[PDB]
């Protein structure tokens, strides 16, 4: 570590630690921001020797952290949690955490070099019959493919392809991350992750709020496998078993939305799925950023910097090369540099995810003046509901019309319930899914869940949560957890779910806020600058004060709360509910050990 990047002397008070975080934040840019270039020149054209560079920077990381991270600890540890300035407070209390720094050299190395390849595996993997890759060939199939056989074929190829590798190396990181996390008093990993939203009560909260929340699920769920008997025959379908987990119309059957042509309930109607006119229209990748883009500056937000526009990489290259396809939102720490790395595919569903993550974008821009530590979002779920929240406004009908993607829609109760529904297989049916995640991956981290059961206890949960049963036989050798982006890429996931019950609070306030007096989900806050305001107090905070303050402040509680989301769906709720008692439905999958056969000579 070079001498300008080492801490000097400061005094053990609270005075000296403001000096202390002000040095602190003098050298951190330059650091962060040599990892974060070396993370992107990997992530946009995966190499050996690229990844050799970024574990390089990965290593400075570590370094610069152990060194200012152990000064914190030698001069305020006592003492910090008693100053009076929160954000100093939040400051010294991030720099203490070393996280991977804590281990010695060689393990630090070993740690990197997995995430490397872990990421290189993922990103990397094909299905061969030349080869596909998830995006956008194997994705293309989940989305659109109505043969059973097929679906399958893909489906299976993947968590093979994907799953069967990671496996050693999950475990091997596993232990490592742990071992990093417990040195900065953490009795796993997960306890550390979980501690960012700062709630002694946060699994019961999420376990309450889940309560609330499944019996829409169950209702969404008896509906769609009721269209899937019809489609595919009581052979494939089980009415009163989970569905058969490759034919919700996306690999990891996370959200339905792909399936709406299937379940639409007046076809006669205008087609919610504007796809088609995107496509007719001559709309590209870039026009979709443009796009999401007015919208943000309709709200008396920020447009993205012309940094954004040269250094993002917002299509597939065309080159061959290999790059992390999964969407993602990038700060590179000097106040200047943000981009986003998406594998871009003209479809309405993707218009939603560049939203998606240009609300990151956003974030970044309206926090990037303040110190380093306090870059982030109020909690990790704040981050995720940003771009959400604006897609919501953009979903409806109405505003669909006024970009020019839709015909005027006959606001009549059947309108309505296509709407909700198509909604719902996008929101409704994601939240098993974003709950369960993580807790597999808590009881992998706290050993719980030993490699021995990563697969028993992955497919325990998802048929817990989600009613869905593998549609070929799995067993431990199968890794279907490491088949899912976040897992290999050690990316979080229960933000997620926080995030599909917030963007519902944050899209009531701003409704509110922008004086809109209809039905919840006819809102549209576009160009509403009382609702930019109210949203723009939430992204220049950062993680500079707590969550539940700031929460308080935007929608009037200082908890995450069901009901707006209840509110929001509530006649679609109705109707689902009525559709399935006059079919004799059974909620539920009771027969919870059923299984599909294969198809007639599969392969
Ligand atoms: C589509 O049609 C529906 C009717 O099914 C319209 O919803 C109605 O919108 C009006 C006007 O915003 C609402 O009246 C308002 O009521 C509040 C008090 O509740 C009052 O403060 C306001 O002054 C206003 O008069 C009405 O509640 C609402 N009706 C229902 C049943 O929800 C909707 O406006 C139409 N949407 C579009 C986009 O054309
Ligand atoms: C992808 O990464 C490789 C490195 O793995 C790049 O190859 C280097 O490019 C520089 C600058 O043009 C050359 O001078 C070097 O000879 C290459 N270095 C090595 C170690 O081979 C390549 O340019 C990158 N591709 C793209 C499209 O950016
Ligand atoms: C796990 O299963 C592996 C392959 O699965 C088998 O073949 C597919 C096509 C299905 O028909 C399935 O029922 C079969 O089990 C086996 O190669 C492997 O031996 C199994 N691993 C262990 C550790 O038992
Ligand atoms: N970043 C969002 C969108 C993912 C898009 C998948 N390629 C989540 O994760
Ligand atoms: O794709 C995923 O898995 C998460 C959830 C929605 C946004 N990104
Ligand atoms: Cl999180
Ligand atoms: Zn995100």
């Amino acid at each position: 570590l070079d001498p300008g990047l080492q801490p000097g002397q400061f005094s053990a008070d609270e005075a000296g630690a403001q000096l202390f975080a002000q040095s602190y934040q003098s050298s951190a840019e330059q650091v962060l921001f040599q990892s974060v270039a070396a993370s992107w020149a990997h992530d946009t054209n995966i190499t050996a020797e690229n990844a050799r560079r970024q574990e390089e920077a990965a290593l400075l990381s570590q370094e610069f952290a152990e060194a200012w991270g152990q000064k914190a600890k030698e001069l305020y540890e006592p003492i910090w949690q008693q100053f009076t300035d929160p954000q100093l407070r939040r400051i010294i209390g991030a720099v203490r955490t070393l996280g991977s720094a804590n281990l010695p050299l060689a393990k630090r190395q070993q740690y990197n070099a997995l995430l490397s390849q872990m990421s290189r595996i993922y990103s990397t993997a094909k299905v061969c019959l030349t080869c596909w890759s998830l995006d956008p060939d194997l994705t293309n199939i989940l989305a659109s493919s109505r043969s059973y056989a097929m679906l399958l074929f893909a489906w299976e190829g993947w968590h093979n392809a994907a799953g069967i590798p990671l496996k050693p190396l999950y475990e091997d990181f596993t232990a490592l991350s742990n071992e990093a996390y417990k040195q900065d008093g953490f009795t796993d990993t997960g306890a550390y992750w979980r501690s960012w939203y700062n709630s002694p009560t946060f699994e019961d909260d999420l376990e309450h709020l889940y309560q609330q929340l499944e019996p829409l699920y169950l209702n969404l769920h008896a509906f769609v496998r009721r269209a899937l008997h019809r489609r595919y025959g009581d052979r494939y379908i089980n009415l009163r078993g989970p569905i058969p987990a490759h034919l919700l119309g996306d690999m990891w059957a996370q959200s339905w939305e792909n399936i709406y042509d299937m379940v639409v309930p007046f076809p006669d109607k205008p087609n919610l799925d504007v796809t088609s006119t995107m496509l007719q229209q001559g709309w590209q990748a870039t026009h979709m950023f443009r796009v999401a883009e007015e919208f943000f500056t309709s709200l008396e937000l920020s447009p993205m910097p012309p940094e954004f526009w040269e250094g993002s990489m917002l299509e597939k290259p065309a080159d061959g090369r290999e790059v992390v396809c999964h969407a993602s939102a990038w700060d590179f720490y000097n106040r200047k540099d943000f981009r986003i790395k998406q594998c871009t595919r003209v479809t309405m569903d993707q218009l939603s995810t560049v939203h998606h993550e240009m609300g990151h974008i956003q974030y970044y821009l309206q926090y990037k003046d303040l110190p380093v530590s306090l870059r982030r979002g109020a909690n990790p779920g704040f981050h995720e509901a940003i771009g959400d929240v604006l897609a919501l406004s953009v979903s409806t009908p109405e505003h669909l019309h006024k970009i020019g993607l839709l015909d005027r829609v006959t606001n009549d109760t059947e309108s309505d319930i296509n709407y909700l529904l198509k909604m719902a297989l996008e929101k409704i049916a994601f939240l098993p899914f974003g709950y369960l995640v993580d807790q597999w991956r808590w009881g992998v981290f706290s050993g719980r869940t030993p490699p021995s059961r990563y697969n028993f206890d992955w497919w325990y949960l998802r048929t817990k949560y989600q009613g869905i049963c593998p549609p070929v036989t799995r067993n431990e050798t199968h890794f279907d957890a490491g088949a899912k982006f976040h897992v290999p890429n050690v990316t979080p996931y229960i933000r997620y779910f926080v995030s599909f019950v917030l963007q519902f609070q944050f899209h009531e306030a701003l409704c509110k806020e922008a004086g809109y007096e209809g039905p919840l989900h006819q809102c549209d806050i576009y160009r509403s600058t009382k609702a930019g305001a109210k949203l723009r107090k939430v992204l220049r905070a950062g993680s500079s004060r707590p969550w539940q303050e700031v929460l308080k402040d935007m929608v009037g509680l200082d908890a995450l709360d069901a009901q707006p989301l209840l509110k929001y769906f509530q006649l679609v709720t109705q109707w689902l509910q009525e559709q399935n008692q006059q079919n004799g439905e059974v909620l539920g999958w009771p027969e919870y050990q059923w299984h599909p056969p294969l198809p007639d000579n599969y392969p």
